[PDB]
């Protein structure tokens, strides 16, 4: 029921904006560096989001009934935190330490503050990661709480910003509102559209949403913007000037990311200062309590894998089965496909948990950004899925989502060269270099259907940005149910006393290691075969008592280019260790189509170059 | 002038696209995989542009006259491939071997064909490229050349589409056409808005574009559609049935990708077949010769470097300086940025030669895509610039750039922690595994000024995709204005006889090394520092060889995550060389804000983790 502010309570909002925009500057000229313009333009949006429209306890920041906020324009981050210090969260002291090494006010928001849910640094990320909160919030948790979301002007150039407009329309969540903050201008250059607010409102339309064009230094029309609950996702669109309330600042380029001078900083203070009517503060208002409550327990699968050693199935298979066999497990577990839903066999899951599946659509950027949303406040555990090759799309996502210490899931189908005739674009071959790079990843590389599944399960209990590299060929189920997995654990696959080689293979090419094995022992060699499971961490101590015991030689193979995959995780884990060589195959250049078969050869990974290469 | 067709031209148009639905099947039905059905929405189409619209040289597809075509929609390529056999340019037999590892017919299209610039099997792309081409046409070739470019409906769920149409209105590319295949379906279930056509021209007419609804499978609705300019991007908005022709198929889901099994292609190529009138041909119309010659010759600075031993500088300014330079010596170079120039210093390119520069906006993806359509047919030299974090939005492009044998530059600044406050959003620490990832990619890390500008020169001349990684620190110049710098050539830069460890620093964590060097000396102890200049790449024999005299000791220090960096690059170039051991010094977890002097010790990559690691 909408509270229709009074004459006071409207200068109460003015007054706290101002002294938003008096801290923005404060912390800022501290620090020397940071971003008042692009606090000011939002000030009186921030004063009656956090002091009119928004329920959530003060003093309890993560609670899960809370109304949530995500500031996607994260540059702004100085007025976040001087909104916590107004609600009674935050001192206002630490305020001035923005930036510093002994201070968590850093630069750009980060989960570390336990005010923030997703890191926004990177622009144009926040409305999908919202849209993840809303969806869980209408469709899951089934509660009261809303989502709001602030973006910039020049931030709507992002096309991820378009892929959450449309999921927000496609998924009617009329619980989310995002807000334009239109002050004209971006970094280096006014914003395409300047202060065209027709046109913004017009995109926003053909995109779903109801759209509101509104003064945004008006603290009554947002109130009242804010205060009509929609039946679609709703965009306030507000008209504001860049450095708002800083005299001869205000609305001029040259100013981005631009501390004020202490000089100018103190009489620009000065004057805001003299705006203000009373020093009293507003208090936040409390949520209605009514978000479930989620166990936090491990999750086990309900039986072991029912895969016999011989039977063929690909481990894309192997993944869509061990997740709906999962999803029966725990309700917490969610999926979400990029229409790639019978390519990943994502698909499975869906027919047997529908309510639990999310549809994304070609848009890998907004995917991830939905899983991180959704796991936020550990709500859901979330698996996503498409081909590896497309979560390139998604690098920057996948990049802040471990800036975010976000716990989410993802699949890649359709690994290396063995997809065969559909030829380089669908062939991932850059994803174990990729998801290496990120600081929290685990990369899970299942070799038969048993391993899929129990890293499918591991994942689902392993924080960080877990990955699982699923691949298209039906190989031979090699493991036995009952087999023991654990991360960093790998496994020997063949081994004999006399051993000249121990062989690294992973997924497809590990059989064709095997396959291998199998023509060199025609000449009386043997070599051990080693899976890694995880490619990280990986098992050093396995890998350096197998070398030992085949005279020092490794050889690594591998269905990826040379850099940053297993040969080099290999090599770094090895390098310097007395009698210990490496040898390394790997994809040498862009392939082309032809069978799986014909591209293993043709790029010197299958049977006969790992055979050659022993011999050698 | 439009030649208005006669009934005649009409059935034949018609009788064209039913060739094309044929040997789309034919090709996908021999090859056993395929999208055959995603051809036949296209069909009327792709008759109507190669057949009546389009202007080009049937047997010179690369001819810098001809208008463009792109089919951002990859999987349609049997289409392609047969309306270039039903031009003449290929023999009609060749489309059976479509995806066979001895034709170049590969799965989607790729520029080893000389009917394609640019490859487009990842989804969202060829709009983005087509606009490259079609600013080339209208600013820079300043030719009559049109530019075509062929999406599907699901595929406009990629937010870089969004991008591109943005980037055209404001840019008024009024030579550019987009063409709409509104089949209703995506691959696994329908595209969000199905046929709701007024609302894909709603979202058209929002984002700047004249937008025509039409019956995609009526030759004269397209025609004349194709047949009236327009001063602004033109979309054909073009409502079809995926799968047109294919009785029992047609508007059907569970058909993507899929091939007519070999019974039933016979019987529907019959009914096809059935349909056409007349066996005889359409021939193709040559376009008016107004495209300019473009001179291939190297490119050289116009002086040497003018930078003073001693003197400091940011290696992001002195690539501004270096690329203005480099202006001035050709005008081939062109220069694009995504709103940071005021950043990276493209800005001082953007001063003194403003036609010549792109202003992108916060468009990371399309960015990308706009300078490999301006470096198709070799018509420029491209350098593009951001954040180096930024270019991870932008991965899948760039990974479709190698496979589209692009030769495009990408600078990317603000490398690691050492840029202080902004905090890790803002910190590129995976770019270096990124770009070594990129198949055909050179990696140059510059440590000075110097070494920035010969960076520029050389990438400006080398083919592939060339990335350089500049940092904001100003560390002072170390190189003389006339050291020769060469792609794969590293530096020493400190050596004595009587040296314990080889240390391979870059950007700032070389001038930490040689301050480490400071501090050893102390203690009479020396060390070799060495500045390997190109990362990808890597002077092996240079690191070898500095190794064997500093008693095999190699440490790497790096402003970079551990995987797929310079320890990394290092390690694999090494591994198993005997009495060569390595420490790797690099940053481990997600950084936070504080100074860069600061990051750089609590990261354990600064002078003082170097001189301790050093005495171990
Ligand atoms: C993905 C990405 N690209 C580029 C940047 C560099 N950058 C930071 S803020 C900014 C300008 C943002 O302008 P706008 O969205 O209008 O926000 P304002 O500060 O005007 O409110 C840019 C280009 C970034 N942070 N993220
Ligand atoms: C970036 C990216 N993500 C996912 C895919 C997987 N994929 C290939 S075709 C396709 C469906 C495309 O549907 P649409 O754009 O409507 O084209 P249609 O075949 O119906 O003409 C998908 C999801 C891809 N090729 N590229
Ligand atoms: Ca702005
Ligand atoms: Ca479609
Ligand atoms: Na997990
Ligand atoms: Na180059």
């Amino acid at each position: 029921s909408y509270h229709k502010p009074d004459q006071q309570k409207l200068q109460a909002l003015k007054d706290t904006a101002n002294r938003l925009r008096i801290s923005s500057i404060q912390a800022t000229t501290a620090a020397g560096s940071g971003h008042p313009t692009s606090c000011c333009s939002a000030a009186e949006i921030m004063a009656v989001l956090f002091f009119h429209t928004m329920r959530y306890k003060s003093q309890d920041p993560r609670n899960p009934h809370n109304d949530r906020f995500v500031l996607s324009k994260g540059h702004a981050a100085p007025i976040l935190y001087a909104v916590w210090a107004e609600a009674g969260f935050l001192a206002e002291a630490e305020l001035l330490n923005l930036r510093k090494i002994s201070s968590d006010l850093d630069g750009h928001p980060v989960p570390k503050q336990a005010f923030t849910d997703v890191a926004t640094g990177s622009l144009g990320q926040g409305l999908g990661a919202a849209c993840g909160m809303a969806y869980t919030g209408k469709y899951f948790d089934k509660a009261s709480y809303r989502v709001y979301c602030l973006l910039g002007d020049g931030e709507l150039s992002e096309g991820s910003v378009w892929e959450a407009m449309a999921f927000a329309s496609i998924y009617k969540l009329d619980n989310l509102v995002a807000i334009l903050d239109i002050n004209r201008l971006g970094q280096s250059d006014p914003a395409p559209l300047q202060h065209q607010m027709d046109i913004y409102q017009k995109r926003c339309e053909a995109f779903g949403w109801h759209a509101i064009i509104v003064d945004g230094h008006s603290v009554e029309e947002l109130c009242k913007a804010f205060g009509q609950a929609k039946h679609q996702p709703t965009a306030i669109i507000a008209k504001t000037f860049k450095g708002r309330g800083i005299t001869g600042v205000e609305d001029k380029e040259s100013w981005h990311g631009k501390p004020l001078p202490k000089n100018m900083a103190e009489q620009i203070i000065q004057e805001i200062y003299s705006q203000i009517q009373s020093k009293k503060k507003i208090l936040a208002t409390p949520p209605q309590e009514d978000a479930p409550s989620v166990d936090i327990a491990n999750i086990r699968m309900p039986s072991l894998p029912s895969y016999k050693v011989g039977d063929k199935i690909a481990t894309r298979k192997a993944y869509g089965q061990a997740l709906a066999k999962l999803g029966h497990a725990s309700d917490r577990i969610i999926a979400l496909d990029g229409d790639t839903k019978n390519s990943t066999f994502s698909e499975i899951f869906k027919k047997e948990h529908p309510d639990r599946f999310i549809e994304c659509y070609i848009a890998e950027q907004n995917m991830v950004s939905i899983a991180v949303g959704c796991a936020t406040r550990n709500r859901t555990v979330p698996f996503c899925s498409t081909f590896a090759a497309f979560f390139t799309r998604a690098f920057d996502q996948i990049r802040m989502a471990a800036i975010s210490e976000s716990n989410i899931n993802l699949c890649g189908s359709h690994c290396g060269v063995s997809i065969g005739e559909d030829g380089p674009s669908q062939m991932a071959l850059e994803d174990l270099a990729m998801f290496r790079s990120v600081p929290t990843s685990t990369v899970f590389y299942p070799s038969d259907g048993v391993a899929t599944e129990k890293a499918v399960e591991l994942a689902a209990n392993t924080k960080g940005i877990c990955f699982i590299r699923t691949s298209r060929p039906e190989n031979a189920i090699i493991y036995n149910n009952n087999e023991d997995f654990q991360v960093g654990q790998a496994k020997v696959v063949l081994k004999s006393k006399d051993d000249q080689v121990t062989v690294i293979g992973a997924g497809v090419t590990l059989h064709e290691a095997l396959a291998a094995a199998e023509l060199l022992k025609k000449e009386k060699i043997n070599i051990r075969v080693l899976d890694p499971f995880t490619i990280k961490p990986l098992d050093r101590k396995l890998i350096l008592d197998s070398a030992r015991a085949t005279k020092g030689r490794i050889l690594t193979v591998e269905d990826h280019y040379y850099e940053g995959g297993i040969g080099e995780a290999v090599s770094s884990a090895v390098v310097g260790e007395p009698g210990i060589t490496v040898t390394h195959l790997a994809v040498n250049r862009v392939p082309r189509s032809g069978k799986p078969a014909e591209l293993l050869k043709m790029f010197g990974i299958d049977r006969d170059a790992i055979a050659q290469a022993v011999r050698g």
